[PDB]
């Protein structure tokens, strides 16, 4: 699991490969099995394969930060419904980190593109872009999109001399 | 590692045993190659086992939500310095998730106790009340306690029947 952790590293490159069907269903699962608060389960899952979608997708943020999405595979948009709960990001973080969790396991690579917070452009938020292309009803938040597909570039993997051991206070800070 | 989550349940109810050093390492080491935020690592933690530390901390929100806290025999607060970045909360729950899931590998139980957005009471807000008790400056905010320690209650694994593919869409909502 810490070896398992030292080799995920985000990934936004890919081969010109699909995701096999077998694979997106096992990462679905894992995003389905999401602890969220209250058991509410906030959040809903677009699944992305279509490539002019992708590439829609990718403009997400005008100057920048989902690029990369134009040439991904897959991506899976994390959105939530903001009325039910307002800890809807937390539940959507966490349903984003196990999906990211089960591709690393499943030999794939992928990579978190930020929505919550960001612009389209000065005029237009990066949400509601989103829910325009996607045809999103306005009651849900995006909170980010996950490309996901095979790696096609080279990154090192982590070891101990990259935990930084002074972020962790004893009993008080 | 889907059947690693399936079998993954929020746990409030612990023997009387500390967690021993070599896991508690773990965990912290699983928190941090937690990926954050333009690698900010906006994150830190604050370990607690001092059991009068512990109490105080169960009455974070008076009308419930950690009084479990009490009886545990560990606990992690993950706080976030807010002015590094604005998507800390994403950070925090990420890195609590890691958590969670490296505390289940090592085989013990845990439970999120949410504090953000949260009230001690109808004046205070449990994030103050906390940093008041750590001494934590007030740049940080504070995300989650994770609760920590061996199981003392059964808890049902989790079906393929429980998934909620309803919040699976294809290519649009
Ligand atoms: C963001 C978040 C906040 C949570 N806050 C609390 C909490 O404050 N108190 C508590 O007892 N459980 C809390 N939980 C645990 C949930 O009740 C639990 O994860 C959910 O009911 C699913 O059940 P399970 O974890 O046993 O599968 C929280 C979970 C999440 C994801
Ligand atoms: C909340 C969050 C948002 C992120 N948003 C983006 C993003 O918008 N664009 C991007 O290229 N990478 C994004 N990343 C990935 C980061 O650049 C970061 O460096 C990476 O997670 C840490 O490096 P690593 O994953 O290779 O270990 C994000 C990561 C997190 C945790």
């Amino acid at each position: 699991m810490i070896g398992f952790l030292k080799k995920r590293r985000s990934i936004r490159k890919y081969k010109d490969v699909e995701v096999e069907k077998e694979k997106l269903d096992k990462i679905l699962k894992a995003a389905l099995l999401a602890p969220s608060s209250k058991g509410l389960r906030t959040w809903e899952f677009i699944v992305v394969d279509d490539k002019e979608k992708l590439i829609n997708l990718s403009q997400c943020r005008t100057k920048g930060g989902g690029f990369f999405l134009k040439n991904a595979p897959l991506a899976i948009v994390i959105i939530a419904d903001k009325e039910k709960n307002d800890v809807w990001i937390e539940d959507a973080s966490i349903a984003a980190s196990y999906i990211q969790l089960q591709a690393h396991e499943l030999g794939l690579g992928s990579c978190w593109i930020q929505v919550r917070n960001r612009m389209y452009d000065d005029n237009i938020e990066a949400d509601k872009y989103i829910r325009e292309e996607l045809k999103v009803p306005s009651k849900y938040s995006v909170e980010c999109i996950i490309s996901i597909g095979y790696s096609d570039e080279e990154k090192k993997a982590y070891n101990d001399s990259d935990l930084d051991y002074k972020k962790v206070h004893f009993n008080n800070f």
